[PDB]
DNA sequence: TAAA
């Protein structure tokens, strides 16, 4: 029962969701977006942030889109491969935006703020896909973030993912980057860390005086 | 200050705290009508501080465009006789300069930019610096720490004024839209969240998470 | 929903 768990009170109502996306070169506005994945959490009856919901889409260059090679060698993605399963950015964007409503609701969110690594990046293709679909109640915060990078190099004293998820013990494959969906589960995982070691170390929640 | 634990703190990293004021929310079109930097450094025990503060008030650059919305929010008139403004380049040379000798002098290799929604300042300080065709930029290209997802973090609170006043800090809304009371009380809060880890123990890390 |  989401309303009696502490996910609502540990980021003033925001619901943090997890995002990773991959794309044709380094311009939301002008270069395609071809995969995205997301990632919805949950707080368990300890109070420890976890995993909740997945989703993982593959995504049609929109009208027009530029696709730089580089990008297409980095991220090892053939825009035209038959097993894409490419769907629209309406649709995927649709079908993560109901989902994270309906956890937003369910759990006593008022609106989601994305978790990303550098996490500008991904917002802005986000935004810049939804602007492009013409999707509305957009539950997404319009230009505030919680970027991993930022939060491990205060945690971890590191900013690159890779460095960040070792340092913080867990397993990182060098093959398995960069999947949008393995990019997200790790980043996911490392930032439910970075929470739950805060809450372990008693830097969670905050003491009387500091109730202001 | 290369004896210092700065250039270890962030793999050598040199966090600059910025805050600017602007006439609106585009980067690219409107105009960048304040800036203040703050460098930090840490003390013999292992603190973090504020070191060193620029503050400077910019000319809108060629062509800017002028929000009236955003000139009556930060309370600005471009027009001000006593606003001693200066140029995109000026204003950014000074700052890049100072910057670059911290970085040498505490042993970092680039500069990282700390900012409150950091993604905003970040966004105007690099167009100011390509309009200008500022070289040898020592700011990252795209990484910057945003004290609203590290207070998100430390303090339960992304809006600055609550997350200042949360960490126990003094937060005067008149004083709020000067770039250099903004940037100064984001230095404190920065300061403060890296600080409090380490009181509670969470840094350094223990000897099973070196990699 | 607060970076102007
Ligand atoms: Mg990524
Ligand atoms: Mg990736
Ligand atoms: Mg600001
Ligand atoms: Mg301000």
């Amino acid at each position: 029962n989401a309303q009696l768990t502490g996910l609502c009170d540990r980021f003033r109502g925001f619901y943090p969701v997890v995002i990773d996306v991959e794309t044709a070169g380094f311009n939301a506005k002008t270069d395609a977006l071809l995969e995205i994945a997301a990632i919805t959490l949950k707080m368990d009856e300890q109070g420890w942030l976890m995993p909740d919901t997945t989703l993982h889409f593959h995504v049609e260059p929109f009208v027009g889109a530029n696709l730089q090679p580089e990008a297409l060698a980095f991220n090892g993605i053939d825009p035209n491969d038959p097993d894409r399963g490419a769907v629209s950015e309406y649709e995927a964007l649709h079908e993560i935006f109901k989902v994270v409503r309906k956890g937003i609701k369910a759990s006593g969110c008022n609106r989601a703020i994305m978790v990303a690594h550098n996490a500008n990046f991904d917002h802005s293709f986000m935004m810049a896909a939804a602007e492009r679909a013409s999707l509305k109640r957009n539950p997404f915060h319009p230009f505030a973030t919680f970027d991993t990078a930022a939060l491990a190099g205060l945690a971890l004293g590191q900013t690159v993912l890779s460095k960040a998820c070792q340092t913080a013990g867990m397993d990182f494959d060098s093959t398995q980057a960069h999947s949008a969906l393995y990019d997200t589960e790790r980043t996911a995982v490392l930032f439910c860390e970075i929470v739950n070691r805060w809450k372990r170390l008693g830097g969670w929640p905050l003491s009387a005086a500091e109730e202001v």
